[PDB]
């Protein structure tokens, strides 16, 4: 069975819309999807980030494109990248997973982060879920 | 035969470069090297962007350090990294693919695109030819 | 036979970090860890840098979150990213590489580098090398 693994590291729209397009599409194709929130990602993950009123952030780098690209995506109604990794979860075999160093770190506890999540592990726990398939680190 | 599948997600001049240079020195080695440019990489593979006077941008987190590199690169008569790209498709076998939904958040057609793209893709094509070799996200 | 390999193109400690962690859990798993640091990671194991005394740089996209980090991090007195990496090497197998590309486009010399550098390659010598592991771009 094809497996694609994806370290969700980055916490900027610009990031996070391909981990819920890569997600959506590998899960559709009959993929096991493995996702490992941790730093800026797991912050994304959290239920005040999640529910915040505060327009997401872009990356500086590409300021300039960023209404361009919000405008087109309201435009075609297109999901937000969470609703895209809920949605894959149940169509195909999606496991969202929580980096425990980082929640150290941040002082994220467990309560804190979206149902979605299944898991809270560590970095061995997620190279050996990864071995054997595709790997990305975003 | 040994397999590189790359994601250019990023559009700065300074992740550009090692996209060319890794292109250059897998296709130099034997490697089948298949690119797919989606959010801001295929902004930098339209011809508008390509034949752009407006001097190439280096990632904000570095910019102190922009000059230095320029200047070595420019002073060693290093090629532009699409040069290494199209130079390693005439080398080697390397595949050049755009991301048909990147295109439509950026209102980006076929014709807009350089002539060394072989093809408008959706992500499990790209997953697909991905499966089985080393595959990077940059 | 477990591998993890990781380009190491990045130069900011929340990008530095994970490199640590990853190499360290990795290595304390029984995996092969290969680093390559090339670009902006290249320029993070110089003596210099390692030896500078000026505050590590985050992301400018997550600026605002820096302090938190720093000051959870420093509290718990979780190692630096390189004692994390020398760690692995004395209880693993890790292997550090230098990019010798970036290293003659910012006129780096081997003498230069930490003393933790086990080689001075080209990318397809560490793409050969990655081959048949999990592999990530940092
Ligand atoms: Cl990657």
């Amino acid at each position: 069975k094809k497996k694609l693994s994806i370290i969700v590291f980055s916490g900027t729209i610009d990031k996070l819309m391909p981990v819920g397009i890569l997600t959506s599409g590998a899960a559709a194709s009959g993929y096991e999807v493995n996702l490992f929130f941790t730093f800026w990602g797991l912050q994304a993950i959290t239920k005040r980030s999640l529910n915040s009123q505060q327009p997401p952030q872009i990356d500086k780098n590409y300021e300039q494109m960023g209404p361009i690209m919000m405008q087109k995506m309201q435009e075609m109604k297109y999901p937000m990248w969470h609703q895209l990794v809920q949605q894959a979860k149940e169509i195909g075999e999606v496991k969202v997973f929580a980096c425990s160093t980082t929640m150290e770190f941040f002082g994220i506890k467990r309560e804190d982060l979206a149902e979605f999540v299944d898991d809270v592990v560590g970095v061995a726990t997620f190279l050996d879920r990864a071995e054997g398939g595709t790997t990305l680190f975003i």
